Formats: structure tokens, sequence, C-alpha cells
């Protein structure tokens, strides 16, 4: 006799002794509905098609409406083709100063935007699809919990990893906070200023495609900074004590901070702006670097012993990964088998579970 009677024949490198991280997609749930096949996810609970091609078909695609000719259609209407309300002749940027007139539905749409960031992202921004092209985004859950954690908490910390499309979520979150609050000054901070300006350029992207009601007038436009109407600015910097004090942030984002050498100097330098009676927002994101400065301030978190809020989503978030080389639903049981062999279980710990190893 070998191996007992019921039990499976499939085994998976993460399943490494006697605990087992990942169960088999056969033991799953299963139902019918809808006219198709629904299996059970065991990271979050959810119903997901057995079919890749349903999966795909469920998602709704719908592209940004270009409209510059009927106002009445404010939504989706950019008066770019009169140059005098364009900054400086852009097409997609609106000017500043520009006295405007409006009607109860705009500014009710407005004020739906600013308290509901979530449907400010779903009906407002967009990512590129490869042919589809430029379409309204459908944020993935992790990045709607994110957004609404980022957006009600002062202070948040983020333990992710690898490949999620997070830079998307910040970009919004960013987008946003400029966009609905005055007199606001964000402060973007990473190893390398050129990582900052790239999280600005996103952010900057975002607020291009922005419909003439809900985008500020535009006041300055850089690759290091901008500078909105409504008196709200960014500043991408490179991550030390000096970019802190230099300036007085209502929000302070700092990128890939596990990453950050010698980040303790910029972290003590936080603090004063985190006890500030101004109530500063500050956010943190970035993958694991094993226990470095940023476990003690994830650890802090977690334990409550902070301000800071904790958050993570690990590999399981990005739910094409859910689905194996046939197309047919699998939780991700060859995704992982095929990323560990090509690299290794330490690896795979820290870069997509978040572990500090
Ligand atoms: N909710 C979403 N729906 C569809 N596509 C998305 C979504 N979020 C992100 N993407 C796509 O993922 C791609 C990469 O996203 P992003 O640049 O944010 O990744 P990142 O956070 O920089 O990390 P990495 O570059 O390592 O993936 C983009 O081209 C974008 O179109």
């Amino acid at each position: 006799m070998e191996q007992p009677i019921n039990v499976l024949n499939d085994f998976h490198p993460l399943n490494e002794a006697g605990k087992i991280l990942i169960k088999h997609p056969s033991l799953a749930e299963r139902k019918d509905e809808d006219g198709i096949h629904w299996i059970k996810s065991q990271w979050d609970g959810k119903w997901y098609p057995e079919k890749f091609s349903d999966y795909l078909r469920l998602h709704k695609i719908v592209k940004i409406p270009n409209n510059s000719d009927k106002p009445e259609l404010f939504q989706t209407y950019k008066d770019k083709n009169n140059k005098r309300s364009r900054y400086m002749g852009l097409p997609n940027l609106k000017r500043a100063n520009i006295k405007t007139q409006w009607t109860r539905e705009m500014v009710e749409e407005w004020k739906k935007c600013r308290d509901d960031i979530v449907y400010f992202a779903e009906t407002y921004c967009a990512i590129t699809h490869i042919d589809y092209g430029v379409i309204k985004v459908q944020l993935r859950d992790y990045q709607r919990d994110m957004l609404k954690i980022m957006s009600s908490k002062r202070m948040t910390v983020c333990n992710l990893s690898r490949q999620l499309g997070k830079t998307t979520v910040v970009a919004i979150f960013l987008a946003h906070f400029v966009c609905f609050n005055k007199d606001k000054a964000v402060g973007i901070l990473a190893h390398k200023g050129s990582m900052s300006a790239e999280v600005l350029d996103r952010t900057k992207q975002a607020i291009e495609l922005l419909p003439d009601f809900l985008q500020p007038g535009i006041v300055e436009w850089n690759k290091g900074s901008i500078e909105l109407d409504n008196g709200s600015s960014i500043g991408a910097y490179a991550s030390s004590p000096d970019a802190v004090r230099g300036n007085s942030f209502a929000m302070i984002y700092i990128e890939d901070c596990a990453f950050i050498p010698n980040f303790h100097d910029s972290w003590l330098a936080i603090q004063p702006v985190i006890s500030s009676g101004r109530r500063s927002k500050i956010i943190i994101t970035t993958t694991p670097n094993g226990l470095n400065h940023f476990y003690d301030i994830w650890t802090a978190a977690v334990e409550g012993k902070s301000g800071f809020e904790p958050y993570t989503a690990i590999w399981n978030s990005v739910k094409e990964r859910l689905y194996n080389d046939e197309d047919i639903f699998d939780d991700g049981w060859q995704w992982s088998i095929q990323t560990i062999n090509g690299s290794s279980l330490a690896q795979f710990r820290q870069e997509h579970t978040a572990a500090f190893e």
C-alpha cells in the first residue's frame, strides 16, 4: 500500500512542512450560476468563473469619452478646442483663475467625487489596455481597500508584494487629494529623486485626463513639482532630513521605504511632522527588506503601538494569477509553483508574500 486512500497526489513547494499554506483547487466549493461554473477562492472566500474567458467577459470595458463640444455633458467635457481656457496651449490642461459658472448638478457631482474616492477613481480615472486602449479603471479589490484606508486614516503603512499595480492606486490617491483639498502641500519622498519624479508623473497623468469641472486650474507644471488653483501642490524629493525640514507638508508619501538607505535619520525627522498640531498625513508603501527600519515601523503599527494603520496585500491580489496556462481557475496553484521554481522559496516569501524572512 502506497500513501493512504483519500490523499491528493499533487504537491506544492509552498507546503514545505506539515503546514498547508495553499490548498489544492480540487478541494474547493463549486457551483453553477448565471449559466457558467464557479469556484470559490481560498484567498478571499469569493466566487470566480472556472474559465478565464468568462472572468474577462464579466469585466466592463468602457472608454474615457472624448467630448470637447458639449459643455452640457460636463462629466466628459473638456474645452480643449478653445486655447484661451487652456494652460499655455496645452489641450488637456485647464488654465488657472478662470471664473466659471456652474449648475446645481455639477456642484453635487463634484462633491460626490470629493467624498467618494472609489467612485471618483472608477468613473474618471483610467489605465491603458494593450488593445482596447485607454479605458476606465476597474479597481482590484485590494486597490479599493487601499484607497479607502489611505483616505480615511491619517497615517497608513502598507506592506505589499511586488507587481500588484500599486502605483496606479497611489497616483489616483494623490490626484484625488490635491484636486479636492485646498492649500495642501504634498511631498513625495524616495531613495532617488528620479523615483519620486516618476510617482509625480503618474499623478500628473491622472490629473490630465480629468474633465474641466473636476480638474483644478493649473498654476505650475514642472518635472519636479506642480501647483493648482486651489493652492495645493506636490513636490518630488529624495528622502533626507533636509527635505522633511525644508517644507511644511500636509501630506508626506514615502515610496519603497524598506529599500531606502539610512532611512532612520529621515524617520526621526518625520516625528515632529507626525506630532505637529497641523495633523499631517503620512503614507508609506513598500515591499519588505528583512528586519531593518521598516520591520520596526510595521511591527509597531500591527501591534498598535503607533498611530499608523497597517495594510497588506500579497501575490493573490492579482486575480489573473489565479488562472493557469490552460485558462482554467486553479486558485494560483500553477502561477505560484512556476514563480517559486523560477526563483526560490526565500525570494518568493519576501517578494510575493511580504515576509520579513
Ligand atoms: N485595476 C487595474 N486594472 C487593470 N490594469 C491595471 C490595474 N492596476 C494596474 N494595472 C496595469 O498594471 C500595469 C503596471 O501598473 P503599475 O505601474 O502601477 O505597477 P507598479 O506598482 O509600478 O509595480 P510593477 O511596475 O512592479 O508592476 C499598468 O500598465 C496598468 O495598466
